[PDB]
């Protein structure tokens, strides 16, 4: 007995195979999907005849440029944990108060919470690989599952594990651009050696790891010059759409009664506890909303531990003398 | 009161930076870590004066520079983790059983075990990040935290996490390339609408995801012509010092009694009971040892999941007819 199958790694490029029913799918063709499950290992059936099945390896050459094209360069077990990832991450779930989509907790997922509220909030991006755009807009639409299956994947997240937010922001906007432009420009100098300017574009001049306020972004360092005088470092020149900051998990005082610029922050709670816990906080109405994975707190005061702030878009030229 | 350290991302370069000891290391410098411990949030003292601080954010552009000389592109985040991996990983164990090195279970490290065993059975290769080679050359020398900690960084994991064995070794050798010719010829063709050769050179044509054995590999597979006729895809070369196969965990009766060319092969215990255990596996003395995480058995026939199989350098032109 023989059947004919649609086999894809896309889901929109499919090559016929004839398969019999006397060998695995496995021996007969490689690693495939079918529903949501690896079915490798059973044999094939009058039943999927006509099917499409989804491969995870042994791709042909046109397969390795369909893959390429949609998901980009990965490494070659990416399928196979995408395939993986979306089945488990179905079994998630999304909340949305007041107009705001929270991802609850689960499987130490705390992290994926401040990962995506985080990203929901960033004007004027789009994803240069096609998979993770599509997601993306569907995630917009209401249909999460592809998007956080997929930051996990690129993310070398393990289901179950806890993981670092701010690293997986990082990587995520790694494979994303700015429709707008963005510009900082950080001067370098000696009043002796010299000036050296570094100009960042795009999306570079959106992020900066090491501070988390724009005053500390803005601030004049200082240290010994190669001369035997003193060489400073200074940001002069900052424009963009919005900006991320991120720092290690630093307490601080959280006040709205200042009216304070940043719109949004995440917190990590309890280093020491089996290292601990993520909260995403936004400011609106004069509060603090804090969801702590599809829950939600408001104060307008908190002593917490931040890792990324999120601001407003920077219109920056540095003046003195 | 004022103190001069030495800052460094590389233990090559440095720079004078004088500090108070009024605000923190963090206030005034960045994140910073001595002699493994993070310690931003303390005030400097005069204890410190003259000592070298490693830096992991906030960085000059010579530092940036110096960075990506030495570990290559990486994300922000990527010194903060790998100093506190190195931290950690200092505390587990690699002990040698008749010359064989094997890392100890510990915090779910099973699968570092297996990727480390597999990559010391690999002749010829070198990695294009200087970090890495000179931690590889540590490792092979007896002091293994370097590497460890540094495969950990670039492989995305979460110390006490398991991961997977395959995905780790892809991407440690992505980093890595062969010092000798290695080459792999696919012909796709159809007898109606021609040939089309694909070649693969260096550590490409050494390692293959989803089969498990060279009969496999070089096995011709077939489907549906866009012509409508039939459509053959086989390996017609195989040049290589080694080859590293991969496939999902792959019940198998694994025997030396047939004297099998492969060298050694990575197996993983029990998907369902809260996803298993990796085991490494070599060919010696006419028996496979077990390296069970620091662990050794001996037997002649095993029934197991195989996952990565690594077999010697392949001498293949394709004949037929
Ligand atoms: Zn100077
Ligand atoms: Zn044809």
């Amino acid at each position: 007995l023989t059947i004919e199958v649609l086999v894809t790694v896309d889901g929109v490029n499919f090559r016929t195979v004839v398969l019999n029913n006397k060998n695995t799918y496995r021996s007969q063709l490689g690693c495939v999907f079918f529903n949501g499950a690896d079915i490798s290992d059973t044999i094939p059936d009058e039943k999927q005849n006509g099917h499409s099945l989804y491969l995870a390896d042994n791709l042909t050459a046109d397969e390795t440029k369909a893959l390429k094209e949609l998901y980009g360069p990965v490494d070659p077990t990416f399928l196979h944990r995408f395939y993986s990832l979306k089945a488990a991450v179905h079994g998630w779930k999304m909340v949305v108060c007041d107009k705001v989509r929270s991802l609850k907790l689960s499987d130490n997922n705390c992290y994926l919470n401040a990962v995506i509220m985080t990203l929901d909030l960033l004007k004027d991006i789009k994803f240069v690989i096609p998979a993770l755009q599509h997601a993306f807009m569907k995630h917009k639409g209401g249909d999460s599952t592809d998007f956080i299956a997929l930051i996990m994947a690129y993310g070398n997240c393990t289901f179950g594990a806890p993981d670092d937010a701010s690293r997986l922001l990082h990587t995520v906007l790694a494979k994303a651009e700015l429709c707008c432009s963005a510009r900082m420009v950080w001067r370098e100098w000696c009043n002796v050696c010299g000036i050296k300017d570094v100009v960042l574009q795009g999306l570079k001049a959106c992020c900066y790891v090491g501070v988390q306020t724009v005053e500390d972004l803005r601030a004049r360092m200082t240290y010994v010059c190669q001369c035997g005088g003193e060489r400073h470092r200074q940001l002069v020149e900052h424009t963009t759409p919005w900006l991320l900051l991120s720092g290690t998990p630093n307490e601080k005082l959280v006040t709205t009664s200042t009216a304070p610029d940043f719109v949004a922050f995440n917190v990590f709670q309890g280093i020491e506890t089996a290292v601990g816990h993520y909260v995403h906080a936004r400011l609106k109405g004069g509060l603090i909303l804090k969801f702590d994975s599809g829950t939600v707190s408001k104060t307008s005061d908190w002593k917490c531990k931040v890792t990324d702030v999120l601001f407003p878009g920077q219109k920056y030229s540095s003046d003195c003398n």
